[PDB]
């Protein structure tokens, strides 16, 4: 398993990130333990959740699985980077309470509070917004989150579904005042979606922050999924399968291996709802994509490159 | 129900705050939750109280019987935003001890773990100061809130009846080192009274803070006083010039239909920088008269008829100069 | 000549500013002058040429005043207001009338709530490290813009706001809400403009020997002031002088009996007899938010 | 003429910004621009433009007085945006404009080898030497957008004022990062190639009476012309009161040469299309919204 | 009962501070806290006290008065405004044992939370240091009064035997980083000795901190002294100074212990002075000294007598 | 000659201090002769004195170029203090009669109760900046006011003063209490001004043939300890406080070869402990505040 930095900060992580989305709604708590047992003997030490999964009526159940799983032992917590996340409606799907989503100090205290219990311990290592909040001001959203630093209950804050600008208005706002900014960035990006690298993933760069890819298959997309509606991304997604046929590749272990080629990113998260799962994902790490294959890749899915020469010049 | 940020800040709050005054004095325990419970089912997420609301040696009994209602359970706590105040003299009335009242630090910490003793919660989401105190430096007054917030006590800071440069001096003071200042400022205003327009409420659109209307009624002299003559206003009714005033407002209210309690909210509900007023509900029915009264629409006639008969300053300097 | 600080700053002046053809203005101003006053303010363009023949008469003049002098506006885009590049005309405009190379108090005419404060002393602050111009004071601002100018100086050093200048007299107070305690707070020294409210304040009814509430207020201050032996353009100099906060007035006389009028008013001391008196024909709105609430 | 703070600052500019591309006829349009009320002028749509300026301030006439003058800054380090370039860059644009003070100083791009505190170490100088008032960029990402203002404002300094980028019917990428920033930061934008290089100027229709050759775009334009030969407008004012009718933006670049070509921008400064007009012209050119939500979420 | 701002702040005060470094060592437990109702019911909310207070082997007896003082209930507590220090040993004494005197952050830790034990309540109003300590920064200092304060152990910070300079360069590096400063300095300033308004009460008066006057009547030289013969100074030149005043004041008819008190009360600057009462009647007495007024006539007198040598540079250059 | 840092700065000056005489051609040749000697600080201790060195400045060479030029700023309202009015005006005025375009050290004449330091740093800025002076002194200063202006000053990034020019003789010696203690904290030279107490430590009373009811006892105990011990007298009153912590040196005003020359022979005298306790015995110092009044 290989191993980086965090973008600028001392925590080191694998370049593999843990999702445990799954675990709860689609993969019960029996084999999601084994599948995080899995991953720690595999290398993989940075474990990837949220309040909101477990969906519908158990948002809250992976939090909870993962807190049984540290209640066996065996330093399973003290060997985990444990991040998860604050912003999602933890009510009933639909419109939410006032204040009971968003970034305000009053959801930040509330959901960090209901995350800790169900995780069984007393501190998240990475807390991440779930998403951008503009009507939140900065020196509100870093008041909560150092409150949570002084006490020992959180160590980092990092970001998700941010605009580059975001990242450094952040940062430069707890730079100020003395205080660690982002250090992460989960943001959407993979080889259908490249529009991160417009201004969100050299943001980032700037900035110091790790960029971990969330939706590294794109929903399962460039996961093989034809083998049994728009004819024009169809056809994107035919060749990328008949060029990795060619070339004796797997679709789920390549848009792994070509996140991890990209400039800026620690790694993605995998979604893993077995262990045959993990231990796949664990070669697509091994992999090396060629010259020739990364070059007809970016054939088939063009980036934008980054902002303003992406649509200026 | 309208929902609106609270100024700069993240808080989402109905456009009616639930004041609660009421509670303890006028209206006992058991209808004070009758009518908490009926705000919630209207929408108002958003709850004013005071340490002193209580009246004589009762002062604190309003907290209670909010504190009394979440120990009911139900989400009751997690629905609300709290907000109190500190300043207040919470001995007997009459000159205070020394630092018993006012926003000394020793009055702050005092206060605020009564309140929240009263309240039986763990914290207040909006603590407001009642009144400016010019003898408190604003280094001092910002060392009290940052520990509470830091404690995870409190979590906004408001005012209630500041200057113009107080407000202004307040959030600078907080910026220089990071704290998040005021967040709201509650003011004496309505259509009798609109001196707040001079100073007041410029300086809280400056600095993003949320303005919240307090005594809207003028003390129940615009939700039709003269008609209901078929403390306040009682002897300045007793003014031929002000009962004039009074009375073409209840005129012009007549000709359109239109109730003086309602018109009197929907009024704040237009002017510029409002969040929103404080309702004063006694019983349910009042409660439901307020809510109807943020539905309301004020048309441009009623509005130019409001103005000319309640004449208002407008902001400084161009209210006393040019 | 009585003379105070202004405000919290070190420069002390005269608690008469003299304020506003060519000669007669030359010697009114070498009599107050001599009468001690130093403290000279062109509260458009005449007034500065005329001050700035006078410094060209050499003789310790621009050396003896403290010289203030305000923006231009009250039209064409950028040629009025308080953006830096009206700042830019304006100041180097004054600079070639007045027949000088600084400025010593330079004043904005009015609030400009479109211009930010760290626009506004970005250009201050080229005007005094080129030493084009030493101090920045106020004039028609409101409380709180004294504050957020002061505050947002203070955050690098600068110098803020040494002095407002508003319209204050005895009909009308109401820069005692918030204008003269924002000045307070932060050490601005009060400029009294308009001390008789347009002559108001000067004796007017008895000057018809030559709104009925409004000339009955009036009528009782003249006739308060002939029952105690008092003349009314001296009291409302003489007023202003006792309001805390207050440095002095604005006057400008053109003869020699008004400028030996007007130093008289600056030693009258009023009896507290009359100040109350006064108290109840004009009465006073309180600071808020007292004025207004509680 | 429609008047607006330029974003944040006190700066009061026409909605209308005059750009560029013999002097006599330059010299009657921008006094015919000030006859309109156009104070704005810029020099791009960065030689002769500039001196052409000059000469115009040199007729006297309050000339100068009465515009907000803006201009912009391969051996190494005669580009870029190092102190060095910006240094001998401006100088050379201030012999070139007969005067002794830029009102708006522009960064032609971003330069991403040169920090921040060089920048504003080079642009606080020629402040405080009164040759610069307002700093402004051109061609930024949003990002840079904030980390230039934010370092400004740690010590004082005003950040940037404006950012001039591609802002257009046809090209609205703008709109994800750069435009949201600079309404965060109080820029003013100003949207070059407002026509998209006449692509929005009828250009089919002048073709019997460059991007033209792909059908995809082709029809796209042929609906834009349709919709306008319906509705009674011409396709050049459309393009114009179309931006004027974006959150945050200051006005489009117009370089009129004539008084005919004027009247058509102040024209177009004056039209109110109505809603079903702009519903119709949303459908034909789409935008992506604020990122994240323009690809995420 | 006058009441004045504790200089800058808006913490009211009493312009009578009460000191107890008399209960216990004297005066008795029982005897302590019957004077400190009678300063509670004569409106003295300002109590000083110490950690040495006690001293030799029963250093922080005083405290402990104070505690047992607040268990007795009924809003003592709650209405008196605690002022206690740090620096002294509190070991056996002599040599300390290193840090366990002056004003590092170890001390400063282990001298709290040992104040507050015997003192019987979770925080102190006034944490005073007993004296300048010139071998700990500044940055030390507030960084361990400031984790004390964000605990919320102790609510204000104030000085006591510092020069003007050291008032001035703390209260400089406290608002550096936002952080009120010194609201008090309590130096040692009476009749006899005025030296104190050469820098000290300049600067407390420039920074906003509250003078509070220690030792005002000088050991009792100003208490009395030579009619009570019925420190030492056995020395001609400050009998006659006290010979002249007590004979001036016997002119005037006025006790000489009240007027030392409603002296430093007339003096710019001065919050008031610390009153040490050891029975209930020396309270009465301060307590009267403080409604006293004192003719312009007299403070001539005293002051031709007490000469003051008034602000530096002043005070030695021009 | 013996150099010093002036206090935590990078300017070495000379330990001896060139003070104000009182004629053009023996001002000039006492400063060419202090040049030669090594002295290289000269301070104006306003009006003939400073164009009498500007006159000096105009011979050339390189008489400018090797000397650390210190000077210092009823009334007219605003010409005296310290307001920014008058910081301008005499500058200006200083600069013109110095015949020079910049001054080394510009030194405030005596603290000024009225003005803020923010006022006074602005004012101080603008010279920096525009190169009419490099660093700023303080004369007559209490030890809050030192501490005052330079936490002022380092705020915002400002060198604050380099220097306090005070009262300091073995007659006078208040300012060990306060303000050469606050200088020693802030990393100012302490520049002696009066070190002979106006003469009366240089054999008063052996040149009888001001000062003398109690204070003339303590002038004989020095003047006969100096003549048993073969020391002169005045240069032992410099010599004594060339000893003293934090001192950069005393003023010398000689007006005569022989003056200087004597001054120079003060600077490498070195008394003996023996003097240095008899001393002591003779004029005792307050030590520092609190332990001078308190403890």
């Amino acid at each position: 398993m290989e191993y980086t930095q965090l973008g600028r900060i001392g925590l080191k992580v694998s370049r593999l990130v843990l999702g445990t989305m799954n675990f709860g709604p689609t993969t019960d708590e029996a084999e999601s333990h084994a599948i995080m047992d899995a991953a720690l003997d595999a290398g993989i030490n940075f474990f990837d959740t949220a309040n909101v999964y477990g969906w519908g009526e158990n948002k809250g159940r992976t939090e909870e699985i993962l807190g049984s799983w540290f209640a066996q032992g065996g330093d399973r917590r003290d060997k985990v980077v444990l991040a998860t996340k604050v912003y999602g409606n933890m009510g009933l799907d639909g419109p939410a309470w006032p204040n009971h989503d968003k970034l305000s100090a009053l959801n930040i205290r509330r959901s960090v509070d209901a995350s800790l219990k169900r995780l069984g311990t007393d501190h998240i290592d990475l807390y991440q917004f779930h998403h951008v909040d503009r009507d939140t001001p900065w020196d509100e959203i870093w008041q909560a989150m150092d409150v949570l630093v002084r006490q020992g209950k959180i160590l980092y804050v990092g970001s998700s579904n941010f605009a580059g600008w975001n990242i450094a208005q952040a940062n430069e706002t707890a730079a100020r005042h003395g205080r660690l900014g982002l250090v992460s960035e989960q943001c959407l990006y993979n080889l259908c979606e490249r529009r991160a690298e417009m201004e969100v993933v050299p943001a980032a760069r700037e900035y110091g922050l790790g960029v971990i890819a969330w939706s590294p298959l794109h929903g399962g997309l460039l996961g093989g999924a034809i083998r049994k509606k728009d004819p024009q991304q169809r056809e994107q997604i035919q060749r990328y399968e008949d060029l990795l046929d060619k070339h004796g590749l797997e679709p789920g272990e390549v848009a792994l291996a070509w996140l991890l080629t990209r400039p800026g990113v620690t790694g993605p998260i995998v979604g893993p709802r077995t262990a045959d799962q993990l231990a796949s994902a664990v070669r697509a790490a091994e992999l090396t994509l060629t010259d020739e294959v990364l070059t007809a890749l970016d054939e088939i899915f063009p980036g934008p490159g980054p902002s303003p020469e992406a649509f200026a010049w």
